[PDB]
RNA sequence: GCGGUAGCUCAGCCUGGGAGAGCACCGGACUGAAGAUCCGGGUGUCGGGGGUUCAAAUCCCCCCCGC
């Protein structure tokens, strides 16, 4: 808590000098008069070593909204070590609050609302289980609801996280798939959920996309999502309520197939059977098996009489040494 | 009348002086369950131009783009 006195004509030069060495105090705020300007500094010793006049005065603390804080900043060391990455989906804030530390859950709550004020629901995070891949979520703060509208890559996505699968992070993958698509192709997305992949693909390109999903409430909020985005999309989307393994054999074929396969499911043969130009097949593979995974894909390609180039890439960390991966199959 | 800030979603603007958050993305680590977790990295024309000022993301004017 101390300051720098500089002539107003030199105020800017001193300012960026202090930035250059790095002793300007961002927590406080600078006072000025017609004669001089005072800048708060972190260390006076290097201020005088640079040869500046150093003064001790009370400078106003800045509003907290203007102080750069992270989630580690506002939490004791121990329970931050225990946490617990934060993910925000619309109005819901989802975090993994470990079981040892739930008393500081309430302290945790404050931090999140100090970090994100516009969020109305804070929920504790479990795992994905069952066959709709719904994740275990319980609300530790706020409005007792698990549904909200979420913005991603320019689209609106209605999600009730207690009845459907949705992961915000896959936004990255979605944009990238959206970029591989070319205008005019017909695309099939099995296991489409609340159609985030359709909505993003059609958001950035003029295509027709078929979406197949089995969860009836997921098709409900896919409907509502398409209504929500009707004036936003360049392409067209059609939603099919059904089982992929029953629905797909009766559909026509598609330029590109994007299969976010559910954990444990083998849809490689079917989805590849419905593709002529591109298949993007997601799977869960341990690192040391990744190359074998590729051979499996190549095997299936030649079982269908297709000539393909196959490249598999890591998409995300699923569990220790296991990655969510995608096989890009280019059919010739 | 509002809104345009990192790749996405957004704080910061009232009342001028640190380019920030979460996630994405890149690199690395981690044996049973895990759509995880750990460590490192900011990748920016604050839509653009002008004005006031020692100094503009912030205040004023004009232009562009979407409700
Ligand atoms: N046999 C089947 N037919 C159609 N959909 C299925 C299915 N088995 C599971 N699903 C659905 O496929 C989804 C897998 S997770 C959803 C992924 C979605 N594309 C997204 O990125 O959000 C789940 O919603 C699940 O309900």
């Amino acid at each position: 808590m101390s300051g720098v006195k500089v002539r107003r004509e030199d105020a800017k030069k001193v300012l960026e000098l202090l930035k250059s060495v790095g002793i300007l105090d961002g927590k406080r705020k600078a006072i000025r008069d017609e004669k001089y300007v005072i800048f708060p500094v972190t260390d006076t010793n290097i201020a005088k070593s640079l040869g500046l006049e150093v003064v001790d005065v009370e400078l106003p603390m800045r509003p907290e909204r203007q102080i750069y804080k992270n989630l580690e900043d506002l939490l004791p060391r121990e329970i931050f070590k225990k946490l617990g990455r934060l993910d925000i989906v619309g109005d819901i804030a989802i975090v993994s609050i470990p079981d040892e530390i739930l008393s500081e859950r309430e302290v945790i709550v404050s931090a999140i609302r100090k970090l994100y004020p516009k969020v109305k629901v804070i929920a504790r995070r479990g795992f994905h289980s069952g066959l709709y891949r719904i994740r275990e979520l319980e609300v530790i703060w706020g409005e007792n609801r698990l549904h909200t509208i979420h913005k991603e890559n320019g689209v609106l996505i209605k999600v009730d996280l207690s009845k459907v699968f949705f992961n915000p992070r896959m936004k990255g993958e979605r944009y990238r798939i959206a970029q591989l698509v070319n205008d005019g192709e017909r695309i099939l997305v099995p296991f489409a959920g609340v159609i985030p992949y359709p909505l993003v693909i059609a958001r950035f390109k003029n295509v027709e996309v078929y979406a197949v999903e089995i969860n009836e409430f997921a098709v409900k909020l896919a409907e509502e999502n398409l209504e929500l985005n009707r004036d936003r999309l360049k392409g067209k989307i059609k939603i099919i309520h059904g089982d992929v393994f029953e629905v797909l054999p009766n559909l026509p074929n598609f330029d590109r197939v994007v299969s976010p396969t559910p954990k444990g499911v083998d849809a490689l043969s079917l989805t590849l059977s419905k593709a002529e130009k591109f298949l993007h097949y997601y799977d869960f593979v341990h690192e040391s098996e990744i190359e074998r995974f590729r051979e499996r894909v190549l095997e299936e390609c030649r079982r269908q009489g297709k000539e393909c180039r196959v490249s598999v890439r890591k998409v995300s960390d699923y569990k220790p040494h296991v990655y969510k991966v995608c096989a890009d199959v280019e059919i010739l």
